[PDB]
Parts: structure tokens; C-alpha cells; sequence
């Protein structure tokens, strides 16, 4: 049984989302529907993605480094490799383990990309003991086509390129080819302007061709888990949610065991979330997507008042998940 | 039952160690014994540590940054805070969530510290929408005393300082107080030419609170660490007290009823050739019946894990083990 997968701590600070590695604080309904495969597991113990269920490092040993500058000094470093070139990755060759499943957002100095996934790391050659010191910086990472000359964002893995561009200047850029990329897997959100939205929007998510999509069933609507993720802006400048398909502990549990016997298609495994006032049910589909009986609502659900989580059991997907939330109570 | 906590995938691919977030490939016995509290959970659903059961970004906003040297550029950036100053951390104020439980290894440019814990990040001022860009670099993070003038390693939290120093030069150093440290939780091992450390951290390098329970031999049973392959800068192994999935499971539920002190929950690990028993204490430490042997057990040929149930800690855990395709 998958009942163990979700317990109160998972939604009360133990749990981090599977995309940004930020602490989960809210549930975000997605009536429009969405698709996710990276670091996302199904009840069949499988992923259509390219990443293990952890946030370690993103490494690719065979990429091409370039920069566009009149001068070598103070340029934005660029690196890219073709999707499907990550031969060192056991899970999939589409991209290096932990590479973010978001479409690349193109930008030029002195601007920073809106709603970009950003990580810390740099250019590292396989033959070298250390990364090129001059290149270590915050980098936006994304999927794109047309690198390096005509970058375009893409949400389809096939024919894509895995690209990285520093959002802040590196003291000296490099043109080395081939050369490696090393970036930490836990990301921050780059925004020039204070937005309030959530990232990524469904249109930004990159998936493989076979990836199953999440769509509303009756009054039940797919949800993403909203996390607190640090935001990075204009340098030298005085100073919101990140969303993931699954809580990481759930993702890890699904990876560990095959749950085919427990659930059948047309069924959701259900848990009840109890708040100081009221309660709601959320359901997990066979494809690993979570649902709430929120219908058309896009309002974020605050987890601050969450008191308890307990299993309900397998239930028909067609049956409306309970949504009975009444402010704030000390109870 | 805690039987569910350990399954074959945890030790054969999926499992990542709780210290480095590397992929677990082996079991390393520690005859001398050791202690660990950070990102370590017991069967009472508790930690003596300062970290959540995940690799949370290391964020401390009230630290002091400075650098030492001839000029403001190509200098090693330094940041420090007193242990017990992590007020924003709900778990403990000892250190920021995800700060490594390793004693700081002092070093001078152009050298990289031997067996240092290294993470990527930079100085970030709270009033600023971005980090000080000149400072993003790889940093050694550790517990020390004497900051910033006379750094010395320490394995005790009391009177300690949580410290960071870049192992490679920063474009331009910064002097600010207070200012934040922002470093990713997953770490890389710093290895200098020569030195040749077999695995890190060694027991004498681990930082713990005064209240942390020690892991010591019980009969022929010896406490073990989980060995993982960790990216290195400068075959070297990174070790953690627990597989993270186990740490997460322990955090999720209270297993106090399940086991009694002086008892181990036991599983049998079946290998292509031979088998062995592994036990988990109430303190959350893992044991093998290796006695004084220090052989790295290769989990590559592990084929199955099955629960045995509670057994007295004193009773010997069975140990019955070239290269085989099979």
C-alpha cells in the first residue's frame, strides 16, 4: 500500500517539491492541466524523465562553450549540448541527471531572464581537476533549439538542446570545445521584476514524447505543490512560488517500490488533509499526478494551518474529492 | 514496522547518503565507532542535528564576510557566524539547515584543503536582490574556532563557529557585516594531490552536539557508514550515517513502539555470493557483524534485502560473504 507515502510531516516542512527543492507551503490547482516527467514517478515504479529522485549535481562532460562579446572580459558565459547526448546518464540520455525541465528564456546583458531556472556552477573540463575558476557563476539552464546562434525556447525534448547561460558576468569567458558543465541541482528563480505568479507555468514545462498528461476529471483538478524558492534579481540592486508535480518524499517512495497492485486506472489513492477549520481530500493517480476537488479555482491553498494527513484509500477518480474548507484559527 | 525502511533499491541505485547526497555503493565498517547528528534521525522520530531530512539550501543571513590578503581581487572570500546564531532555523539554532557536520580544514592559497567539504554559492546581502556576483565560487564549509584570525578545526558545537572560505580565488572580495551565506546543500570532496584519504569524513572529522549519542560496537557488531561516490575537486569515497530514504522515513513516523534500546531491527542482505545481516539501533545507527574488519562491502552485487525483525543488539549479526558478471 502507498498510504505510507504521505504523512503529515511531508506537507509540514519535511517535504520539498520535486522541481525546485524548496519547502512545500501550498497546493496550486491547475484547471488547464499540465504534464511533468522529470524527477516524477508513477505507481508502476517508473519515470519518463531523465533524473534520479534527489537534488545533487548536474554534470555533462561533452558540451561546447562560447560567449558573445567584443571582449573576453565581463561576458555572459554560454554552454550547450544536444539533447540525447548525456551518455553518462543511466536513467535517460535526453539530458544530464537533474537538468531542469524548463524551456530556456533568452536574454542579453544587462538583462536577466524572467522566470528562469537558475543554478550555481560553472565550466569544467574532464581533463581538469577543478572547474574554470573564472566561469563559476549563477547560470540559467533550459531546453532550447537553435543554439548557439538562434536560441529559441522549446518544451519538446526531441531535437532539443540543453543549454546554460550565466545571468551575471563571468570575469573571463571561454570558447573551449569540448568542455563540461557542472551545476548544482537545487535552483533559484530569476526575476527582474517582482511577479505574482508561480513558476513554471504549464507552458514552460519540458517533457518527453511519451509523457502522460494530467487533466481534470469531473470536479477533480490536477495540482502542483507550491514551494518557497529564493529569488535572484538585478545585481547591485536593492531587493513568488516555485511549483513541482510531487513532494520529493513521495517521489522517492514511488521509485523504491512498484505499486501496480495497489491502484488501478480510474482510481486515485486518497488522503485527507485536516485543517484547523475544515478538511479536503487529495488523490494520487496511477500516473503519479495529484488532484483536488477544486473545480475551476486557481486560488492557492495555504498549508500553514494543516493539522494532520491520513490515508483514505483507493477511490474512483470520478468521485469528487472532498473540499470543505471554511480564515485563521488557533483551534 | 521499520522493515519497510530498507529495501533493495535503497542500497542498489536510488539510495543517497545523508551527508554528501552521493549514490551509495558500499558499506564501510567503523571499529573505533563514531557519532553523527546532522541529517540523522532516530527511531523516536527525532534528530539531535540542525538539518531537515533533505538537502536544503544553506542560508544564513547574519554572518560576517571578509577576506585576507594583498589585494581585493584573487583573494579567498571568507564568511563566518557563531554556532547557535541560526535563529531563523526552526530545528536548531546551532547552524543553518544543511550546513555540513565537518570540522573546518584550514588552508592557504593556492592550496585546497585536504578532505574538505565543498559547496557552490556566494555572499548574499539581505537588502540586495542578488548575491555579490564577484563572490560566487566553490567554498569549503566547516566548524572551527578562532575565526577569523586564527582558524582551528573543531568537532564540538559549543563555542564553535560555522565558517566558509573559498577554495579558489574570488574575482573581488567583500567585507560586510551582517551579510548572508547562500550555498547549495550537495557537496563535493576537496582532494589535494597526494594525501590519499580513503573515505571522508573520518570519525575524528565529524561535528556533533554535546548531547549526541555515540555509535559504538556491541559484541561482534560494528557501526557502519554508507559509502557513496561523490564528485571530487583538486577513487575517493564520501560516507554518511544513513541512506536518506531511511532518514526521511524515520522523520515521517514514530517507531518508538517498534524497537527497544538494546535491540536492533535486522535485515538480511543477499549478495550474488553470500549474505550478511545489518541492524538498525534506536539511535538510528547501522551495524554489521564485521568485528574489527574494515573491508568496504560492495553493494554492487547486492540482490535482495529482507526484514528479519527485532533481535538483541549483543547477538552477532551474520556475516557470510573477485568480480562476477554472475
Amino acid at each position: 500500500s502507498p498510504a505510507g507515502l504521505l504523512t503529515t510531516p511531508v506537507l509540514t516542512g519535511v517535504g520539498n517539491d520535486n522541481r525546485w527543492n524548496g519547502q512545500i507551503v501550498r497546493l496550486q490547482p491547475v484547471p488547464g492541466g499540465f504534464s511533468t516527467c522529470n524527477r516524477h514517478w508513477n505507481l508502476n515504479g517508473s519515470t519518463y524523465g531523465w533524473s534520479s529522485p534527489r537534488f545533487a549535481d548536474i554534470d555533462h562532460r561533452r558540451g561546447s562553450a562560447s560567449y558573445s562579446g567584443n571582449s573576453s572580459t565581463n561576458v555572459l558565459q554560454f554552454w550547450y549540448a544536444n539533447a540525447g547526448s548525456a551518455i553518462d546518464n543511466p536513467i535517460s540520455q535526453v539530458a544530464p541527471d537533474g537538468f531542469p525541465d524548463m524551456s530556456f528564456v533568452p536574454f542579453n546583458s544587462p538583462n536577466i531572464p524572467t522566470a528562469g531556472w537558475v543554478g550555481f556552477g560553472g565550466i569544467w573540463n574532464s581533463n581538469n581537476g577543478a572547474p574554470a575558476a573564472t566561469t563559476v557563476q549563477a547560470y540559467e539552464l533550459g531546453f532550447a533549439t537553435g543554439a548557439p546562434n538562434n536560441l529559441q525556447p522549446t518544451t519538446n525534448t526531441s531535437g532539443a538542446q540543453t543549454v546554460a547561460k550565466s545571468i551575471y558576468a563571468v570575469v573571463t569567458g571561454t570558447n573551449q570545445n569540448p568542455t563540461g558543465l557542472f551545476v548544482m541541482a537545487s535552483g533559484v528563480i530569476s526575476t527582474p521584476n517582482a511577479s505574482a505568479t508561480y513558476t513554471p507555468q504549464p507552458d514552460r514545462i519540458v517533457t518527453t514524447p511519451g509523457t502522460p498528461a494530467a487533466a481534470p476529471v469531473g470536479k477533480n483538478t490536477p495540482i502542483m505543490f507550491a514551494s518557497v524558492v529564493r529569488r535572484t534579481g538585478d545585481v547591485n540592486a536593492a531587493a513568488q512560488y516555485g511549483t513541482g508535480s510531487q513532494p520529493l518524499p513521495v517521489t522517492i517512495g514511488l521509485s523504491l517500490n512498484n505499486y501496480s497492485s495497489a491502484l488501478m486506472p480510474g482510481q486515485f489513492f486518497v488522503w485527507q488533509l485536516t485543517f484547523a477549520s475544515g478538511f479536503m481530500e487529495i488523490g494520487l493517480s496511477v500516473d503519479g499526478y495529484f488532484y483536488a476537488g477544486t473545480e475551476a479555482s486557481t486560488t492557492l491553498i495555504d498549508l500553514t494551518e494543516l493539522i494532520d494527513v491520513r490515508p483514505v484509500g483507493p477511490r474512483p477518480s470520478k468521485s469528487t474529492l472532498v473540499f470543505n474548507l471554511g480564515g485563521f484559527s488557533y483551534v
